[PDB]
């Protein structure tokens, strides 16, 4: 599954139109930024191949390196989100559940 870096609550609504969500899936990413914001802590959001949305909160980027590892995103991905959180740039991170592909050898 792959992971896209949030900093704006703009951001929210063009990835919602990317991944086909609901008004009410829409405002929800939208009040959980904004609470992430107002507490000062980071949020993770997972899209699943059914459509819907769930939320995680975290107290430290090893709690998030656990659920990034829950969510089965790759590990590039955990550890350079990690770069992008030691720099406070995001505050909000949306991940697709729904990327699915395959890759075999001999």
């Amino acid at each position: 599954g792959k992971l896209y870096e949030v900093d704006s609550p703009d951001s929210v609504e063009k990835i919602a139109r990317e991944l086909g969500l609901s008004e009410e899936q829409l405002r929800r990413i939208q009040k959980e930024f904004e609470r992430a914001e107002r507490k000062g802590k980071l949020v993770i959001v997972y899209l699943t191949s059914d459509g819907k949305v769930e939320i995680r909160e975290v107290t430290s980027e090893e709690e998030l390196e656990k659920i990034l590892k829950k969510l089965g995103v790759d590990e590039e991905i955990i550890r350079r989100i990690k770069r992008l959180r030691k720099e406070g740039q995001i505050k909000l991170v949306i991940i697709e559940g729904s990327l699915e592909h395959h890759h075999h050898h001999h």
